[PDB]
């Protein structure tokens, strides 16, 4: 933890770093205000991982420290990817836009260089980005949690797309109809703004502005949740099956008990769910986002035989059929009780 070269060095004034460029990056190097990983230099690719993750760690102070802080010429470490990992012959994805984010303000002409006077056509635009907008995006934004289960086992009928939408149209309906919290909010406020006739366009100086408060915030109540299914830990197990239990139920209340053929189910089915409960304790994978099998008998052993199923089972399971590998010395040699 030491210093060399002593001269009083550390806080100074007026920032803007450089490069140190050994470019593994593309644009915005090591620059520790618009840091290391915070957009597309070496290891922030998007598709989330950009400072919107949960720290700025992958954020790569490689770029300069390239040999300086860990020799792997940048990632794999405390960038857990590689680089930018954008240009290679490939060249197909990820759709740069422009889009018409406009806040229907006045239709303006450059004569002057366009210096006209946008007073209340203006302010219903910074209000549209109040109303209009805000509550609009997390209509939009279901896609870091709910974004695993917008369609769940229906045979990929795209529906993960028609419910966020209307939420990418609530930049619309909301730009125009709550546009209506806009275009009236914004002549309500006075009369600079042409109101429409009759004393019930009055009203709606906070009628038009419900209809704000109704189509743009409250696009959070409609698109967000409207796709709605469970990916939980996958198992609720004996519970869904609960009509099992009334014709045990049924030897309770009333006294009960004819042939007993029909309670070969009731604790029959219920013997195979230990395998599927030990499966419900352990995990999820019934629904989609991939999905299927890996747990339900290639390692269900765990409480039903009480040993590890995988990778040279070791000793226990009262039937261990190997000695073949890496291990704690499991049974005929012994940890605590096998």
């Amino acid at each position: 933890e030491l210093w060399y070269r002593q001269i009083q060095e550390n806080d100074q004034l007026k920032l803007e770093n450089k490069g140190l460029k050994t470019d593994l990056r593309e644009k915005e190097e090591e620059l520790q205000g618009l840091k290391d990983d915070v957009e597309k230099l070496t290891a922030d690719a998007e598709l989330q991982r950009l400072k919107n993750e949960r720290h700025e760690e992958a954020e790569l102070e490689r770029l300069k420290s390239e040999r300086h802080d860990h020799d792997k010429k940048e990632a794999e470490r405390k960038a857990l990817e590689d680089k930018l990992a954008d240009k290679q012959e490939h060249l197909n994805g990820a759709l740069r836009y422009i889009n018409e984010k406009e806040a229907e303000r006045k239709e303006k002409e450059a004569e002057q260089k366009k210096l006209k006077e946008e007073k209340q056509i203006s302010d219903a635009s910074r209000q549209g980005l109040r109303r209009d907008l805000d509550a609009s995006r997390e209509a939009k934004k279901q896609v870091e949690k709910d974004l695993a289960n917008l369609t769940a086992e229906l045979d990929k009928v795209k529906e993960e797309k028609q419910i966020s939408d209307a939420s990418r149209q609530g930049l619309r309906r909301d730009l125009d109809a709550s546009r209506e919290a806009k275009k009236q909010v914004e002549k309500g406020l006075a009369n600079l703004t042409a109101e429409l006739d009759k004393v019930k366009e009055e009203k709606q100086i906070s009628d038009a502005s419900r209809q704000g408060l109704r189509r743009d915030l409250d696009a959070s109540r409609e698109a967000k949740k409207q796709v709605e299914k469970a990916l939980e830990e996958a198992n609720s197990k004996l519970a869904a099956l609960e009509k099992l239990n009334k014709e045990l139920e049924e030897s309770k209340k009333l006294t009960e008990k004819e042939k007993a053929e029909l309670q070969a189910k009731l604790e029959a089915e219920a013997k195979a769910l230990k395998e599927q409960l030990a499966k419900q304790a352990e995990e999820l994978a019934k629904l989609r986002a991939e999905k299927a099998s890996d747990s339900q008998t290639p390692d269900a052993k765990p409480g039903n035989k009480a040993v590890p199923g995988k990778g040279q089972a070791p000793q226990a399971g009262t039937k261990p059929n190997q000695n073949k590998a890496p291990m704690k010395e499991t049974k005929r040699q012994l940890p605590s009780t096998g």
